[PDB]
């Protein structure tokens, strides 16, 4: 056997202030695989070296027969909590998954785009507000577009608000005098609603 496990990854986007969970799935011809480290490109064949520290992964039923087929790839767990304070641009970090069979057969790290998804992926990490697509809210009726009252700028928060059960409970949601919706999401990163896809009057 002189036929190293194959990977296939994705395309592994993650958020500031959010969990992420990826799966990859690795085959070897032999059916087993023993060992597998997600890695920086540098440092030599013996290195572990994976940053930034927050990545984790795990793989379940290492080094048993038939553990690793074409019907029931190895699964590795890819995962972590991105902090607030990361730095976004979008901000890119290139990585490898090696898998090791039984006869030390390692996957090969190739620099090139071109495996991409393969046993090479990019972690793309992204502003909060990425991770959203705030919805079409039932319209509110005001008096006059160019001058909400408190009530209604609150009424147009709330209509956002119950469109919207999946953004952040402690994202913050707040409307001009004009109607325009921005939110804030916990990392400080926001998105805009334009006040004619939230708000209509009759004054014509
Ligand atoms: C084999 C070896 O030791 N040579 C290293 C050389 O590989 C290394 O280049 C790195 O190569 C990887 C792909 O192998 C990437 O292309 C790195 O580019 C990027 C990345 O995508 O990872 C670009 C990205 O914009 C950067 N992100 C940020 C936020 O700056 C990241 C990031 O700096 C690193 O991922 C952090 O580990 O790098 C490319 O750097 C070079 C330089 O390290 O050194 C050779 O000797
Ligand atoms: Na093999
Ligand atoms: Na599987
Ligand atoms: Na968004």
């Amino acid at each position: 056997d002189t036929e190293a496990p194959q990977v296939k990854s994705g395309d592994y986007v993650v958020y500031r202030g959010e969990s992420f969970e990826y799966y990859a799935e690795i085959t070897d011809n032999s059916g087993q695989v023993n060992r597998v480290v997600i890695r920086n490109v540098e440092g030599g064949a013996n290195s572990t070296y994976l940053s930034p520290n927050w990545v984790k992964y795990s793989t379940e039923n290492l080094g048993r027969p038939g553990n690793a087929t074409v019907q029931n790839p190895l699964r590795t767990r890819i995962f972590g909590e991105v902090p607030l304070n990361e730095i976004v641009n979008k901000s890119y970090y290139t990585r490898y998954i090696v898998a090791w069979d039984p006869s030390g057969n390692a996957t090969q790290m190739v620099d090139n785009a071109n495996r991409n998804g393969l046993e090479r992926f990019v972690l793309t990490v992204k502003s909060q507000n990425e991770k959203y697509d705030p919805a079409e809210s039932s319209v509110t009726y005001v008096n006059n577009l160019s001058n909400l009252s408190t009530s209604e700028r609150e009424a147009v928060a709330a209509a956002v608000r119950a469109a919207n059960p999946n953004i952040p409970p402690t994202a913050k949601i707040t409307v001009s005098q004009n109607g325009t919706v921005t939110i804030t999401y916990p990392d400080k990163s926001t998105d805009t609603i334009p006040a004619n896809r939230v708000v209509k009057d009759l004054q014509i």
